């Protein structure tokens, strides 16, 4: 699990969205993987806006965060599951690390913030959604 709270927004995974989110959904995608809800709240993330291809992410099944190359944001083929079946999936991005459903949610960053969020995995390879393309976030 995991969200990025920026002004009066949260993004998380789509399929992990809650009956809140959904009630005061501002956006959604489901080729990307992300749903953005808004907050009374202010968050205070900072997005990244750059090119960045390595960064830090934070897995919740080892309880460590991991440095990792990344790949730029593309369509790629992503198996099925309980929430998807086998599709392409834009804006992702992978690198080579552990991940499992449960660690979706957890934030990539580089320098410049936060870059996207943990979203696939398996065979050794994590992907995330990217978001810094998404600059109404900031306004
Ligand atoms: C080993 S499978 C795996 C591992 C880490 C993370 C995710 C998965 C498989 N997955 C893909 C998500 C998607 N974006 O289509 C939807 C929910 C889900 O469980
Ligand atoms: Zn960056």
């Amino acid at each position: 699990s995991g969200a990025i709270y920026v002004g009066n927004y949260r993004v998380v995974n789509r399929h992990l969205a809650t009956h809140n989110d959904w009630a005061n959904l501002v956006w959604e995608d489901s080729s990307r993987d992300l749903l953005v809800s808004s907050t009374t709240a202010q968050g205070c993330d900072t997005i990244a806006r750059c090119d960045c291809q390595t960064g830090v992410y934070y897995c919740s099944s080892r309880r460590k965060h991991y440095p990792v190359s990344f790949s730029k944001p593309s369509l790629i083929f992503v198996e099925a599951s309980e929430y998807y079946p086998a599709r392409y999936q834009s804006h992702l991005m992978l690198a080579v690390g552990h991940s499992e459903p449960g660690d979706c949610g957890g934030i990539l960053r580089c320098q410049h913030g936060v870059v996207g969020i943990v979203s696939t995995g398996g065979n050794g390879l994590v992907g995330f959604a990217d978001v810094r393309d998404l600059l109404w976030l900031d306004e």
